[PDB]
């Protein structure tokens, strides 16, 4: 199973390229699912059906579900209910909990959305939810919260590592650490399946083998959108396309998506090396004709990308001049603050608000002496 | 310290209209904060400026700040640190966390964004953040990482109650939680009495912070559209129903354009409905041209008298609970009943909300009618 999201500004045309993506894919014979997760009605109008929990199989291959925080965040109570049944921790107050009241509370939405698209496409283990024929699907296509919340789950597999250790540390090496700490594994145990240093270690090679796949471009791919006529939306594409490399990923494309009565103008120039395409999607009133939207001569090529890419760098090493070449489009030598805390043993990159551990090569590394922004890219020059 | 926001569909003027009012409350005199948390660079277009984590002064009242998680996290950390070497409730593992290191995962800009809010408006406590002048700021407006987010942070102080009554049955009825809730508690006292007295003062603090993201006087969301977007106006109308069910309540609707050209007035009532011409060329905006403009004296009328609020309404007689639900069609409105006939959950907009009936009207849902835009409840006994 293979992933595929939108990155842009708001109203740059994420929603409309996803629904486009989703009806050619399926078209082309991948089990696609498309996942919304937010309120925007755009996607009903694209597809021309409410969206629901339940899957809305607009053919046999384009399968649309609708994330609900409400409802994702029950099957998790459900759990923890079975093992306070088990081991009876709480006294029965897990019990009394009637999920079905409970509220969405900040961050919630964000973190039930990566649990979901877990099981959907399988990063850190074998996807679990499978089509509606049995199987996994071959396409996901997600059109999530926000492009800065879709970029936290994108990085998110390498960050975990130095979580996991600190916290490791508050449990084994405190009082009320090694109070807790035993319960609670053993409480995460019984309502994650149907002793405790061991269960810290699986849990950090759990971890390391997240990063392997969102990291492999045969599981993730991105891609930028921008409305080709406004400035702004063309600049913020840009801006996130060094965000994705600052979240430790790469962008596969870059799309102009015209949802107005009018030709796709394409801005290429700023984009290069990425393969570019235009598409046309007209929001017509008596509702949407996929099959000559589809069929359109001008959305060819964007048709062409998408296939080819799902068919199948940000660093460079110069071991001789001691140089770390970092590829950092949409954003300025001011914005890029370079911080040393392992010694010559890592270089940490702070822009775009994340931060981006590169753990240099023998030969790299040492302190940094200096740094020049050419072009898009930040020659930092190593000194041992 | 008052609290605006601007709902909506993306590329319908969001970001726009949020300088826009941050200029207007700015010329009239008063001390504004435009809080940007998200990595779009159309604001610093639009103010002519580049923006940072640091205050960047536009006027004497105009001062501009995004917001960075990475940063954001560093200060509570160090505030951890002190307790810790305090209470001594880690042994010097917390000292050890280098946080300057650490990357941002999913959900922290959500919790970090909710918490510097605090700080800037002071809902539940007093304001904390000040401005240059070492006073607290009049005006937080806030343009916030999506409409949806932002309506989590505006429902919080209505749906934490649940959660901590849960929590403080799991810290006082368990045996873990009598065994560390006493120590857990202390170390949060010194981070920032009797355990149950600190519960008892949250779950106040809590309603406390909930009165004031219900009050008129202290916070003001507005709908924002590109009236050319049949899409832009229908979002205006389900982010509307959204803050219903998140509690709260909208106080106007802007139709927001890029030029001085069939607003949708009449689908909006009873909110104030006002346009706005923001135009803007490659070199810049015209603030001084754009605020004069008579086009928009209505918008800035409506921004100054703000600096329904009752969806909710019982007939007695009757025995019927009307529900005003804009943005929703009655098949996407759920009613449960999981108290008996004393409570009524609604779920809608992926959002619950729950309405704590009157004794008189209390009993089973029998019956539901959709009327203009407002549910009408009638209840059996
Ligand atoms: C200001 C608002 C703050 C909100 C902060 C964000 C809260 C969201 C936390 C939700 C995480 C719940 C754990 C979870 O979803 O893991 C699912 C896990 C996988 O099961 P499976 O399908 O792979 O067999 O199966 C499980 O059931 C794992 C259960 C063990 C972990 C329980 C953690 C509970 C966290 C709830 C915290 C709520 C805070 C308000
Ligand atoms: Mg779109
Ligand atoms: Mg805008």
């Amino acid at each position: 199973t293979k992933f595929v999201t939108f990155l842009g500004k708001g109203g740059s045309g994420k929603t409309t390229a996803a629904v486009f993506a989703a009806q050619h894919y399926a078209l082309a014979g991948l089990s696609t699912c498309l996942v919304i997760h937010n309120q925007d009605p755009s996607a009903e109008f694209l597809l021309g059906s409410k969206i629901g929990t339940s899957p809305t199989l607009i053919n046999d291959n384009l399968s649309v579900i609708r994330l609900e925080t409400t409802k994702m965040l029950l099957e998790p109570l459900k759990q923890l209910k079975q093992a306070d049944a088990r081991l009876n921790m709480t006294q029965g107050v897990l019990e009394g909990v009637v999920g079905e009241e409970l509220g969405v509370l900040p961050g919630m939405d964000s973190i039930f959305s990566m649990l979901e698209l877990e099981r959907l496409v399988g990063f850190f283990r074998q996807a679990t939810r499978k089509n509606h024929k049995g199987k996994p699907f071959d396409v996901i296509i997600y059109d999530g919260i926000s492009t800065e919340e879709t970029l936290r789950m994108i990085g998110l597999s390498s960050k975990t590592r130095l979580y996991a250790k600190y916290l490791r540390s508050l449990a084994e090496k405190t009082d009320l650490g090694r109070l807790t700490s035993p319960s609670i594994m053993r409480f995460v145990d019984e309502s994650m399946n149907i002793t405790s240093p061991a269960m810290w270690d699986t849990l950090e090679r759990f971890l390391e083998t997240g990063a392997s796949a969102w990291r492999d471009p045969e599981r993730f791919r991105s891609f930028l959108v921008m409305d080709p006529n406004n400035p702004m939306s063309v600049k913020a594409a840009l801006r996130y396309w060094g965000c994705t490399v600052q979240a430790g990923s790469h962008v596969s494309g870059a799309f102009a998506i015209s949802s107005s009565h009018l030709t796709s103008q394409i801005p290429k120039a700023d984009f290069v090396p990425l393969p570019f395409a235009s598409a046309s999607v007209p929001f017509t009133i008596t509702g949407l004709d996929w099959d000559k939207i589809l069929l359109d001569q001008a959305n060819s090529s964007i048709r062409e990308l998408l296939s080819e890419t799902v068919s199948h760098q940000t660093v460079m090493f110069d071991t001789a001049k001691k140089l770390v070449t970092l590829f950092m489009p949409g954003f300025e030598k001011s914005e890029i603050k370079l911080y040393q805390y392992r010694g010559g043993s890592e270089l940490l990159i702070e822009a775009g608000d994340q931060r981006r551990v590169i753990h240099l090569p023998s030969q790299i590394q040492g302190k940094v002496g200096g740094a020049k922004f050419v072009d898009r890219s930040l020659i930092v020059t190593m000194r041992l």
